[PDB]
């Protein structure tokens, strides 16, 4: 289109050597994901076209479509840092990062013992970090109170979705909100800084990498990123063992509630998260180590509902703004039929 030039402006004016003196009629872009919001694509030389120097042959655009000062410091912090991809590009409309050769994870790999022990690594890395961004746990239940403001205003036309947002409705929202901040508030749990939104969909695993055992993911897409308590970056992360997004046919996922880790599974994951995020904790005591496990047990599945609450809420605001094919209001009452049974296995 008219987007095609443009993009191949950016390209060219952005990045160094061959991309410099290039031509429109040389110029390789293709979508990776189309729609409104946050559309990616693939742009790179041609094969025939030789490097002058460290330039990269692709690169992915990101576009912005339809907070904004924030999301690009963070990014350009993370590459510096070498915890993200490298920034060739930044502009109003979007930006050109590095292109990692890499695939996404499936949702069933997240069980895989080394995959698990190596997300909960990068976890606790992430988690040990300076960002310059606000300390204080307000991220949380300020989204959620937030969230349930839209869901409590939303009109749908559709007689479908009006019976779906009515038993939502029927829950008392207002009241079991309040309910999770009682529960969460007798609930210690460090303020670090959080990824949010720790998926398979936003795990690259590398290319080459694959046979490293330690060594072969990449966490990315930190727009929901703020500091939080650590039990829901950890929590979130369980939930997502039962959520598969590459489901082709209405509504576009599935819920597994008996994919959620196991007791061995979360203590393998934390096994490995400790000694990543606490320098001392190797070398504690096995009393004092089980004492901590057994008790950060209890904080990451207590947070855990807070995943399904915030993810349930917004997931009913998408079904009204959202330009993207998926079953939004299915995967609202999915969520919070894993709160209510979350609920239930722990006794809250
Ligand atoms: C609707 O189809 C989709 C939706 C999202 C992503 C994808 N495809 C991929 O993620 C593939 C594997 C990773 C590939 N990749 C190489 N460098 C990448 C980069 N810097 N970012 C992303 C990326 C960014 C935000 N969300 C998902 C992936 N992806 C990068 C792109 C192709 C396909
Ligand atoms: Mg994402």
């Amino acid at each position: 289109p008219r987007t095609r030039r443009r993009a191949y402006l950016w390209c060219k004016e952005f990045l160094p050597g061959a991309w410099r003196g290039l031509r429109e009629d040389e110029f390789h872009i293709s979508v990776i994901r189309g729609g409104l919001s946050n559309m990616l694509f693939q742009c790179s030389l041609p094969d025939t076209t030789a490097t002058l120097g460290d330039e990269p042959r692709k690169v992915l655009l990101r576009l912005y479509g339809a907070a904004m000062v924030l999301e690009s410091v963070m990014f350009a912090i993370l590459a510096e840092r070498s915890l993200g991809p490298k920034l060739y590009g930044i502009f109003p409309q979007g930006r050109l990062e590095q292109f990692i050769p890499s695939r996404r994870l499936d949702t069933e790999e997240l069980s895989l013992p080394d995959i698990s022990a190596e997300i909960a690594e990068k976890m606790a890395t992430f988690h040990g970090m300076k960002m310059p961004f606000n300390k204080e746990p307000k991220w949380l239940f300020g989204t959620m109170e937030k969230y349930l403001k839209e869901v409590l205003r939303i009109k749908f036309t559709e007689e479908s979705r009006i019976k779906k947002l009515h038993k939502l409705l029927s829950y008392n929202l207002p009241l079991e909100l309040e309910n999770l901040r009682s529960l969460l508030e007798s609930t210690p749990s460090p303020v670090v800084f959080c990824h949010n939104d720790c998926q398979e969909g936003n795990i690259l695993l590398l290319e080459g990498r694959e046979n490293s055992e330690k060594q072969k993911l990449m966490l990315i897409d930190f727009e929901y990123s703020s500091y939080n308590y650590r039990g829901f970056d950890i929590g979130n992360h369980f939930c997502e063992w039962m959520y598969d997004y590459s489901y082709e046919k209405y509504p576009f996922f599935r819920a597994n509630i008996r994919k959620y880790p196991t007791k061995k599974q979360q203590l393998h994951f934390i096994s490995s998260y400790l000694p990543a995020f606490q320098n001392d904790f190797e070398n504690l005591s096995t009393e004092e180590k089980s004492i901590i496990k057994e008790e950060m047990l209890l904080e990451v599945n207590r947070f855990a509902l807070a995943s399904h609450f915030l993810w349930g809420l917004w997931s009913i605001v998408q079904a009204k703004i959202s330009s993207i094919e998926f079953g939004y209001m299915d995967y609202a009452q999915a969520r919070f039929d894993a709160y209510f049974h979350q609920k239930r296995k722990l006794g809250v």
